[PDB]
DNA sequence: TGAGGTAGTAGGTTGTA
DNA sequence: ACAACCTACTACCTC
């Protein structure tokens, strides 16, 4: 029942390692000299900014004379030598893995033999290794993944009667620098560049999108391993590598958390507020009323294809909606359908979805001041000829500020299939008697979260707060910052889950410049002042503390934050959230000799921690940890971890728990929606989440 | 696009005594 | 050039 992490700390120390340093007379310095020495002398090496470090003397120098040669230790007070030693240790590990163990260096990983073969698709194993120096100690971390390839090359396809597309993606698999694009010549293009070489080298690219069906099923079955198999296969190769490595020594069992220095904490599930205290969200939603009800005016957008290509009539659509209005009335929410849709009856045909741009302008007054319930076939939404989803969002959210919920034909087909399979198909809706039986039937199957998620989307897009946290957080205000790349121009977002119980109060785009992952000083100051003013508008006071959650690495300027929060006399903390730590944590059970994972587990060391926030099934995979880093110091770090974990139970748009806290999960979605132009910055309203 | 989860693929991207 | 995150897409199973 011990706690295991994919890391190990060496018995040796950073300044106890004897190394050889060569100093020679751009960041690409002494690299060709490194390659020459590597080929000539057959020993691991590393370089950093015109300096080479080795573990053994270099006999042959290939006619190169270093300015200085030294046999010394590292200066731990200088991070330069720390980085150089880290690179040397990683290179030595790679060198020792390639020999004695038959490993290749492919891409960014180490290809490790073949594990599966699925109808001319080869699956290899692979591993990543990382070296860090923390307080005169060396820590090695490692992560196991997979790799895909096709057996046949383009040479085997030019013959045997097979064709080639003019511009399909092909791969030239070489050593560590693989690209993406008889003995016939194949002309290929990359970026803006034309070239050609032998067809035997190139192979077709292996991705999920391009693989034929009946292959994705089995590939997914192989590459979705449980906790036990993943952890065992990860530790077996590292134990194999320890035998051949002798520059550093480790413990007999280096993989526990005591040997790594972490300490263990176990958090608890917060209480949620549905007009009372509820243990879980599901319990509150099944048998409880909302925290803040109200009235909703819904409208209907129905396309004729439901009747033309499928067998769904408008009567069935209104029968489905009548079920929604009956579940909602039991939660304090009253929904009414606008009657303006009758004047535009018979519209929304194929021609309408082909000339949407011309036809939508006169359709605005019908759907004004309502929450649209679009009923569109998935073909229209997906087809690139129409692209109806993007245009609908751009014209309803990006203009006219109208919230809309989209439903495809698959949901209605599943609902109708379940309706037929349980009888009671004769009548529904009116007379308010068959609706109760329909709800009773629905409540005992898996098609209950679909209806509830549709309802939750409607509520949240129409200004309703389903529930909040029943206990206030340690801090009084949370500000979440997120950015998106989108291959060039970058859109960002600063948002407020400020309330100690959980309430959107304001959202704000970081449209101005921002280049990439950098917020201008004036922009940051103005946004912080706007956020604090927005908090002053509510609660009629100022917060005693503020916590700033940042998606990624905190690359901003701390002096401005300190000055601004000192002007208003508020304490502040800055926390980095890392959602891809590339580490795995698990509990080992010796009685059954198996691995497991528990939600709300924290491994903390110094001002860094790993948090477990999800509980996936065996066939879904193994839980992904979250890395929490504290940049400043004003509160205990355990309080920071507890607040981060608590703020993730606020997935008010879905009954399924999200891994990340609300400050990040509602910021990335907002940034993504704003980048595509589905939200206008004129309003920036509170408690409304059209993008959610 | 009912939503979440995890896990492959391809590319940015900022800092470097 | 090396590290360590980030972005986007696709696929499946769960509720
Ligand atoms: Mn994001
Ligand atoms: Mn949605």
């Amino acid at each position: 029942m011990e706690a295991y992490i994919t890391e190990m700390v060496s018995r040796e120390r950073a300044n106890e390692l004897e190394v050889y340093v060569y100093v020679f007379p751009n960041y690409e310095g002494v690299y060709h000299i490194m390659r020459a020495w590597q080929r000539a002398n057959d020993l691991p090496l590393a370089y950093n900014q015109h300096t080479i470090m080795a573990f053994s003397p270099v006999r042959h120098m290939c006619g190169y004379t270093p300015m200085e040669t030294q046999k010394r230790h590292i200066n731990i007070d200088s991070p330069f030598e720390r980085a150089l030693l880290e690179r040397l240790i990683k290179n030595s590990l790679i060198f020792t893995a390639e020999r004695h163990l038959h490993a290749k260096r492919v891409g960014h990983a180490l290809r490790l033999n073949q594990v599966q073969q699925i109808r001319q698709v080869i699956i290899y194993e692979a591993i990543e290794l990382y070296v860090n120096i923390i307080e005169n100690r060396i820590s090695i971390g490692f992560h196991l993944t997979h790799q895909f390839e096709y057996v046949y090359t383009l040479q085997s396809m030019i013959e045997q009667g097979k064709t080639i597309r003019p511009g399909m993606r092909v791969v030239h698999s070489n050593g560590r620098q693989h690209y993406t694009y008889s003995t016939r010549v194949i002309h290929v293009r990359t970026k803006e560049q034309r070239l050609s070489y032998a067809a035997t080298l190139l192979k077709p690219l292996c991705t999920f999108e391009t693989m034929q069906p009946q292959d994705v099923l089995n590939v997914s079955k192989c590459i979705k391993l449980s906790a036990s198999k993943r952890m065992k296969c990860t530790y077996r190769w590292i134990q194999q590598l320890r035998a051949q490595y002798r520059h550093l020594t480790f413990a007999p069992n280096p993989f526990t958390i005591a040997q790594n220095g972490y300490k263990l904490d176990q958090l608890s599930t917060p209480k949620v507020h549905f007009h009372r205290d509820y243990a879980t969200v599901v319990s509150g939603m099944k048998t409880g009323k909302l925290y803040k009800g109200g009235n909703i005016k819904i409208s209907v957008l129905f396309d004729e294809d439901f009747y033309l290509k499928h067998h769904i009539t408008k009567k069935d659509i209104y029968q489905f909606i009548a079920v929604l209005q009956k579940i909602a009335i039991a939660q304090g929410v009253n929904m009414t359908i606008s009657t303006s849709t009758k004047s535009i009856t018979g519209k929304f045909t194929d021609d309408f979805f082909h000339h949407f741009t011309e036809e939508v302008e006169a359709l605005q007054p019908i759907f004004a001041q309502t929450t649209v319930l679009a009923f569109i076939t998935s073909t229209h939404l997906s087809n690139k000829k129409t692209r109806s989803y993007q245009l609908l969002k751009q014209y309803f959210g990006g203009k006219w500020d109208i919230a809309s919920q989209v439903i495809t034909e698959k949901t209605i087909e599943a609902f109708q299939k379940i309706l037929h399979k349980h009888g009671l198909k004769n009548f529904y809706p009116n007379d308010e008697q068959h609706c109760l039986r329909v709800i009773d039937v629905l409540k005992n199957e898996s098609f209950y979260y679909t209806v509830m998620n549709i309802l939750l989307g409607v509520y949240v897009k129409s200004g309703i707060q389903p529930w909040i946290l029943a206990n206030t957080t340690h801090s009084d205000c949370f500000i979440g910052i997120d950015v998106s790349h989108e291959n060039g121009n970058s859109a960002a977002g600063m948002m407020n889950v400020i309330g100690s119980q959980g309430h959107l109060i304001q959202q704000a785009p970081l449209n101005g410049i921002l280049a990439g992952e950098k917020i201008d000083d004036t922009l940051l100051a103005n946004l912080l002042k706007q956020m604090i003013k927005a908090y002053h508008t509510q609660f009629q006071r100022f917060p005693k503390h503020i916590t700033i959650h940042r998606d990624g690495f905190w690359r901003e300027h701390t002096a401005l934050v300190e000055k601004i929060m000192s002007h208003y006399e508020i304490t502040y903390d800055i926390v980095e959230i890392i959602k891809k730590p590339n580490r795995r944590m698990a509990f080992f059970n010796s009685v059954d000799n198996t691995f497991s994972t528990r939600q709300g587990t924290v491994y903390q060391r110094g001002n860094e921690a790993f948090l477990c926030a999800t509980n996936p099934q065996q066939k879904v995979g193994m839980a992904q940890p979250i890395k929490i880093h504290q940049v400043t110091k004003t509160l205990p770090f355990s309080h920071i971890i507890e607040d981060v974990y608590n703020l993730s139970f606020l997935h008010i748009h879905a009954m399924n728990k999200m891994r990340l806290p609300a400050t990040i999960h509602y910021a990335d979605l907002s940034a993504t929606a704003y980048q595509r132009g589905q939200v206008m910055p004129r309003s920036g309203n509170q408690t409304n989440l059209p993008f959610v």
